[PDB]
């Protein structure tokens, strides 16, 4: 009747991206890279630097890429050593055997759906998501902060973010509670609220740690917010504020705004980056 | 107490070597017999024997794997704009989540192969079932061991009476009490030497193992990791009430197409004619 | 003045709905003879026939087509590492640029599969072969049909004598005079209704064409259907193939061909024979 | 007179190691700039100088580049189910066979490259295009250097390292680093042939007019990671949709 730690992480990879059109037609839209890394790759990382040991992908039909990726890249490795290139470049980009897995959705159905795919995978164990499409800039990274309160309160944490008001529609709104810093009470939350029915403005952000009953809940129904909710009562719910910068890759703005910030901190970057953005704007 | 199945896994990161060039860009494990691919019938197997999470450790070329378990979209979609019946793919589809697959990375055997599904498996017994020994009859292979496993628990092995000759190519049991299909395993050699051999009762591509035995491979990190587990636990050797085709090898891959053409009555008359003819 | 055979065209993109499932998730072209793969014995063939440019029309999910004419580098790697001879693998490996690659893009039948091929073919004759139709036996089909082409020249397809209640699912040949494994055609039609067939000889999975008939494909924008405006002027003839032919188009052929091969392998045969004699009875 | 000119090679068969880990197991010519791969801008700018056949030389993991020119069954299933239009992927498709894949097998180098072509091609003039190297303007570098073969023939290359002679405005008889886009004739492909590599194309001054073309516009090295950042930032803020929000951030980003 202990409770289990947290080696467990799931990445919702099965979306058509059909914002990204016609860049994504044919590439996963986890794959576009933000300078020179897949936003998956920032996703592991993030995770890996958590603490957590098992990644589990819930993808979908036409994301080999994705798999790929995280293996030995054997005839490249091999070209590489025949050209006296260190493999470092590749560091992190592969896990221990095992430690990846994959399971496909098979439909598309929300959030929710997929995460439920990982049911048996996880088990009775806390686990975490991150939406790849939620580029967290910052150090440490988003997952590894919200473990580090993790470790203090337990229960289930969300990424929180205070958002304009005409942007509330889009999100999950977490109606707040007590503050301690970092740190705010969830007391209720309502998926995508209608323009003018908006508890507050702190919206729900890619990057979870929930608790083993929220898979049995969302088993029963069989989504993933108005699963969170029914946890309300019983167990410590609390949102985080990342120390960071988060870019929404959702969307092309984000994405080509992400790509400038990560190449503006790249020492072998940044001087021509600076240099032509700097002309580029009149 | 004894607990109860659910879980399987199957090693489909071999290289097929021995079918080149067949298997040059074509996983050995997707070779039909008839027409269906060598896991799908694996597969198959598991269901009847009431497994309901399939753990695949696959490796680098073997999409193919993947995607038969997946829905075929444009497939299906071209068969319903015809009537055509998807029945014929029933089966071929489980509910999301109960397929995993995981990279093996590295070919380091079979022990290397089951280890990588440790932290899917879990504390928890599980199954490992080789394709490329293709148990044909009813019910299956796995089914009639989980049916000796609710009485006896611990771990089974499917067991099978080989030459004298072919000693030297499985692991050996030495045997101890017989109580009709079920044979205790009181030891085990990998691959004897000819002269060597303590019997001739040899090991099968089918396992039901306790998890101890994953426990026993990450320490070592394979046949004598099963073994370090005989003073502990109940041990036998399960004999297939059927026919094992060795698709391992050129002739059983022929041979397991033919005994399952025959049994096709649409295709039995037409099969039979042909081979008495082409016999001489 | 007979244009030399260099090309040939492999209709590649087809569903095999026929052998689901096994076909679901891999091209029906891959399934194995024992050994090897259906096309791969259609491109051996001719390369045997002397032709140097392989041109694969091929659909949405055959990409192990394409790897299997490719280096295997891991495999070769791996091979090496075990002193294991990469012989098994000699005829894998063409030439770059020897094997072409055009998408369908959607499957509207054999006709327009070969008019797909026509910038690649150009102004000049070409093979076509259909995989499915596993041609067992020497020199091959393609090499002899290659051999009467450079006496004849013009266009020739391979004929063979079929059943009646078969006729209604093979184009029908209206036969002219016969001189020894030709037969001139003096018509065709493509799956005649039962009983309303010309004749039995049919046509079989291995043309070469004129590029007239590309021409008159890139127009009509069928097959068989083309075939015909080229009778009146250019020398037609079928080709009676001297060997045996199995339709792993359908269950029943796939495992009769299986069978053929395998005895025909000394290292097979005995314990292949052993086992057929026995569980039939 | 001289032969049209409706084929065009693509080398699409790198490895592109200067992008790791990002073209681990992606193809480097499939990386977006804002929207689309650089192939797409690759043909995009050879079907506007009008040629028709495509002939890609691969390499071993490069499915992408060849689904990516084919019907995406499923997603415009999906987005008709949406009612979103299908006009996104204008262009993302030609004629069956105007696309053409040949396996380089080995990697050996842009003259083996195009070699790999040389049965395709046969007895014509042919284009070849990198799409590292990004050329952003209008009409489009091709149809620039199109224009110019239509008036002068032989041979055509990108110039922006080479010697040169009399300079006609835009053209300049053979610095001018040479550029990943060239037009050249099918004797060229012989020469090559017979070796069996690019600069093997001045065996072909004395015979041939040969000049340089200047692009008006400017180009954009994907080839290195401060060119791609660059050339994503140009388009960004060239698109009247995305130019406001990335404006505002550029400058704020930059002190
Ligand atoms: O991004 P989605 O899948 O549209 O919506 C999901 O992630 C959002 C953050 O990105 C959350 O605010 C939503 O509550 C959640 O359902
Ligand atoms: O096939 P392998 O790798 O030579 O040997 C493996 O499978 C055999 C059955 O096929 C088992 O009897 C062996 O114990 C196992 O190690
Ligand atoms: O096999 P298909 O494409 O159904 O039909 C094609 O090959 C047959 C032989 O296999 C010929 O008899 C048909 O005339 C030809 O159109
Ligand atoms: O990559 P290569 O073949 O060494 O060089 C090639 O690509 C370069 C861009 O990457 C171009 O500037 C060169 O003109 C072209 O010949």
């Amino acid at each position: 009747m202990t409770i289990k730690p947290l080696r467990k992480a799931v990445f919702p990879v099965a979306g058509l991206g059909t914002r990204f059109l016609p860049a994504t037609k044919a590439m996963p839209k986890e794959m576009l890279p933000v300078v020179d890394r897949p936003l998956i790759q920032y996703a592991v990382d993030e995770a890996v630097e958590a603490g957590i040991e098992q990644m589990i992908f819930v993808t979908g039909r036409g994301k080999s890429a994705l798999e790929d990726h995280f293996d030995i890249a054997y005839e490249l490795e091999a070209t590489m050593a025949a050209r006296g290139k260190s493999l470092d470049v590749l560091d992190g980009t592969r896990l221990k055997p095992g430690n990846i897995a994959y399971v496909r959705q098979q439909e598309p159905m929300g959030l929710g759906h997929a995460v439920w795919c990982a049911r048996d995978i996880v088990g009775d164990e806390p686990f975490a998501v991150l939406l790849p499409d939620d580029f967290m800039f910052g150090q440490p990274g988003c997952l590894k902060q919200m473990v580090d309160a993790y470790n203090k309160v337990g229960g289930n944490l969300i990424c929180a973010e205070e958002v304009p008001d005409d942007q509330t529609h889009r999100y999950g709104i977490i109606t707040p509670g007590t503050q301690d810093g970092v740190l705010t009470e969830v007391k209720g939350l309502v998926e995508k609220p209608a323009p003018g029915t908006a508890p507050s403005n702190l919206s729900v952000i890619g990057r979870y740690i929930l608790q083993p009953e929220v898979m049995r809940i969302l088993e029963n129904q069989g989504q993933l917010t108005d699963a969170m909710q029914r946890m309300i009562g019983d167990q410590p719910f609390h949102g985080v504020t990342f120390q960071g910068t988060r870019y929404d890759c959702g969307d092309k703005a984000g994405f080509i705004q992400a790509n400038l910030a990560v190449a503006l901190s790249r020492p072998d970057l940044e001087p021509a980056v600076r240099a032509f953005a700097v002309k580029a704007l009149g």
